[PDB]
Formats: C-alpha cells, structure tokens, sequence
C-alpha cells in the first residue's frame, strides 16, 4: 500500500529519507542543524521502462536536506549544480560542468561575515567549488573553470581525481583532499592494488577558492575513493573507501572504510585500521561505500550510504543510494569502534516546536509522497512543498512537543484545484484525531491560502501524523508549511 513506509519506519532513523534517493553523503554543522549534501543518485531506466544499473547519468544536481534532531529532514531540494550540455534546463550553476559528484562543504568566517563553499567533483576529470552566504544558497561560481585538474602541482599521478572532501582547521587554514583510483587500467598488479598512491591534500587559499602550494601524496594503502578527514583530541584523521581488488589482509578489507592518523592535516599519516563495513554487510548485497565524520550537537556520527531506498521498491539497489547515519565512537587510545550500522538509526535527541512555522516538507516519516519546489509566496531559500499526494496519504513529525498547556489551532499553508482534508492525529497515523483541516478549492495548485482549524488534545510530547484525504485523483492539493497556536 501507499499508505506504507518505504524503507524508513515509523520509530527507525535509518535511511534519513526515503520519499527520494542520496548519494554520497557529506555533513555541515551550524548553528544548531546539521545539513547533509548529497549526488542527485535517481532511477535510469531501459527504454521499455524496466529499471536499470546506476550509470551515474543523473549526477547533475546536489540535494540538501537539514535536522535539528536526527529524526525530522527538512527537504531544502536540489541545487542546479552541473550546467554543461544544457543541465538543468539552462538554469545549472557551473557552466563548464557537466556533473557535480560527491559533495563537500565547508564554512568559513570571511571579513566578518560567514562563507559558504560547496565542492564538487566533474565526474573524474577535475573539482569545482560554488559559494554562498547561508547553508542553502543562492549559489554563485566565482571561477568558472574547475578549480583542481590535473594540471594543478602535485596531482598529475591521480587516476580519478574526484570525492573531494574540504576541511577548515582551528586556525582557518582549509585543506582540499581529494583522489583514487588504481593506477594500471584494466589489470592492476597486486602491488598497485595495496598502493594506489593517487589520494592527494593540497593547503586552499585563505578564499577557500584558491590553492596553494603543491599537493602532497596520502599512501593510504589498498585506495580507492571517498576520501575524508575529521579532527579528534588535537588528530587528523584522513579516511577513505579501501578499494576491491588485489589479495588483502585482515587489516584492510576490500570495501570498508579504513583510517590514518596524523599530527598534521597534509602528514604524514599512519595507517590504523577500519570502522564501517561495507553498506552491503548490514543491509545484504554490496556496493560504493561513501562516508562522512562529523560532530553535531557534542556527539560524533557518521553519515554513509546504502541501497535500502531502491531494494525496497525494486527488489535490487542496482547502485542507487540512500543516506544513513550512525553514531561513532573513539576508543582511550584514539583508535574508532566499528561503527553498529543499522535501520534504527539514532534516537531523536531534542524535541521538535510545532508552535513555529514548520515546512511540511519537514518531516520523519512518510507515505508516500514526493516534494518539489514550491511556487508558494515567501518561505525560506529553495522553499519546497509536500505533492503527489493522493487519499490515504500521510507525513509526520517525530517528538513535537505541545507542552502542558497544549495547541489551540492548527494553520497550513496550501494550494488545491478540488480540494480535499489535512487530519492531525497523535501517535499513529489512526491515532488519536485532535483536529481536521478542510482544504478548500484555492482556484488551482499554485494559488495559496493559510487556513487555520481548531485542534483539542494536543498536549505533551508526541509523534505527529498529517493524514491526507479527498476524492478524485490525482494530486489533491500542495503543502507548503503549518504552524499550531498556542493555548
Ligand atoms: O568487485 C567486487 C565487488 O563485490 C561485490 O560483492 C559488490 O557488490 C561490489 O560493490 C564490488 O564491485 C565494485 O563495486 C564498486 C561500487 O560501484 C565499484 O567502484 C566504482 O568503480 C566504477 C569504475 O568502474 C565507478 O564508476 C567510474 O567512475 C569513474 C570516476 O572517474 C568514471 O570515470 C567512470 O564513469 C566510471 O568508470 C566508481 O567510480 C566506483 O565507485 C568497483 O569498480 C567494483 O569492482
Ligand atoms: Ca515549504
Ligand atoms: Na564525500
Ligand atoms: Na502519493
């Protein structure tokens, strides 16, 4: 039914969405959220229309979702990254692009005001960056060319240079790491199997748009792809996706992610071990294995993909990926537990105030509805709305806390040719009905109008569900934001 979850289920964190698909994912963290920036992975398809292997085709935009709490995505949409060979309908930012691969992102305070950078990866022939002044854009190509190549000192040995991954240390000082592949072509020898040498970190200009210097080769043994840094107890510790061929030892397993520490962000680096199987070890199969370390809201966690998405609709994952995040923890000696990668997911760590205006495009769980960019007036950058919603349709908040006093009403912001009824229910979607919204006729799916409804019971700390229904196919109307009133 539809009607039904997905993947991710009522009470699970894992895959963080399931309403679309994400590769690839990289995290920031600031002033509060969490955003995760992901490849735009999405279905290709035979011409009889029968589902087919991932071939990267659709790698032309970068999605952005954003948490508060681990639990509720906030859907920012996709940014036109790639704009080469008339990507994104001549609207793609990066002209000279023709994909935008692997996310990175990084901020940096500049002349008093903060900065943000986005990298990317043209397939596997060079990394471009576009900038902006919050989290979710507008974004601007200040180059643009691509701002690594081969041509740039230091990185002509790489096989693919791409899975860029960019770090600010404490001082300012930001580091582009990047590279992978196996050099050899279609038959490495063993020995370029367990040394690769094409992982590179090169110093970035105090712009973040710039190098400097030359880059330096990371040995990381057994390389492959996915490289990342994080910084733990004053160590910078570079990881990276070991690659699949080649006999291997116990200490470096094909297809997992291994780790190098060093007292330095360009080395040396010493080799250390692993901490994340491959996705296809916990969720069955196996795969690209992508990854991010990050600390958000004082916790360690990684941010990596698996193919839970598209097994469940397909009965295959055929490479298409979904995100996950897990906690991650650091041992006495400084070495990294292998991460328990799971459907559960992390536990919701702070509640959710519904007495603010929430995008309904914020939500834990669904089913099943898509989000698009919404033609709604106002809203926050790349404002989405909730569509592709038919009867028995459903979304909804984990923990939204009412507090004792609970809600009085109950606004949503919506656009509908027929109209049709939002249902607030606690708990469940046939929990415990504490109001019912009527959607009139707004004149059609782009004309909006706030409409408010009582709620009673609303108190406490609870699951929300917004239960959707009408008559008639097929799109019953658009969903933009809500916001409840305080008692
Ligand atoms: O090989 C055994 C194996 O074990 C199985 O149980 C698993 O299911 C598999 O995951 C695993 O196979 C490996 O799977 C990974 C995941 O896709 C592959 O890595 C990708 O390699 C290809 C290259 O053929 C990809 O696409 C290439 O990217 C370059 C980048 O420059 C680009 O030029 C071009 O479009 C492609 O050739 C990705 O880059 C990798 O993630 C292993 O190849 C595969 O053996
Ligand atoms: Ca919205
Ligand atoms: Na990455
Ligand atoms: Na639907």
């Amino acid at each position: 039914a539809t009607s039904t979850t997905i993947a991710k289920h009522i009470g699970n964190s894992n895959p963080l969405i399931d309403h679309h698909l994400g590769a690839d994912p990289v995290a920031l963290t600031y002033n509060g959220r969490v955003y995760i920036y992901m490849s735009s992975d999405d279905y290709e398809y035979n011409s009889n229309g029968t589902i087919k292997d991932n071939s990267f085709a659709n790698l032309n935009r970068v999605f952005v979702i954003s948490s508060a709490d681990m639990v509720n995505w906030t859907d920012h949409g996709a940014i036109p990254v790639a704009g080469a060979n008339g990507a994104n309908g001549g609207r793609g930012i990066a002209k000279w692009a023709g994909a935008s691969w692997a996310p990175s992102i990084a901020v940096k305070k500049i002349n008093g005001k903060d900065k943000f950078f986005l990298y990317f990866a043209n397939s596997g022939g060079g990394i471009g960056v576009l900038t902006a002044d919050s989290p979710i854009g507008p974004w601007t190509d200040p180059i643009g060319k691509p701002l690594v190549t081969p041509s740039t000192p230091g990185m002509s040995g790489v096989v693919w240079l791409f899975d860029p991954a960019v770090f600010v240390d404490d001082d300012g000082t930001g580091y582009l790491y990047a590279g992978g592949g196996v050099p050899g072509v279609s038959n490495p020898t063993q020995g370029q199997w367990a040394n690769p040498k094409t992982a590179r970190v090169i110093k970035l200009g105090p712009d973040m748009t710039s190098v400097v210097g030359s880059a330096s080769t990371i040995d990381a043994p057994f390389m492959f792809e996915d490289s990342g840094l994080h910084k733990y107890n004053g160590t910078y510790y570079y990881s990276y996706c070991i690659n699949f061929g080649g006999t291997h030892p116990a200490d470096k397993p094909p297809g997992e992610i291994g780790y190098m520490t060093s007292s330095s962000p360009m080395g040396p680096f010493t080799y250390r071990g692993h901490f994340l199987k491959n996705p296809g070890a916990f969720f069955g199969g196996g795969g690209n294995n992508h990854h991010a370390v990050f600390n958000f809201k004082n916790e360690w966690y990684v941010v990596y993909h698996a193919q839970t998405v598209s097994s469940a609709l397909f009965g295959a994952g055929k490479g298409y990926r979904s995100p996950h995040i897990n906690k991650l923890v650091h041992n006495a000696d400084g070495s990294i537990q292998e991460v328990a990668a799971n459907y559960a997911g992390v536990t919701q760590i702070s509640n959710l105030n519904p007495y603010n205006r929430v995008e309904a495009e914020t939500f834990a769980w669904n089913g099943r509805i898509l989000t698009e960019k919404s033609t709604a007036p106002g809203g926050p950058v790349n404002n989405q709305h909730v569509t592709s919603i038919q009867n028995g349709d459903w979304i909804a908040v984990g923990n939204a806390d009412f507090g004792a006093g609970g809600a009085r009403s109950f606004k949503a912001n919506v656009a509908s040719t027929l109209g049709g009824k939002i249902e607030v229910r606690l708990d469940s979607a046939d929990g415990k009905l504490v109001g019912t919204l009527n959607v009139p006729s707004t004149g059609g799916a782009q004309t909006w109008r706030e409409i408010e409804t009582a709620v009673s019971g609303a108190t406490g700390v609870h699951k929300v569900f917004f239960v959707f229904t009408g008559t008639g196919t097929g799109n019953l109307f658009n969903f933009d934001y809500w916001q409840f009133t305080q008692r």
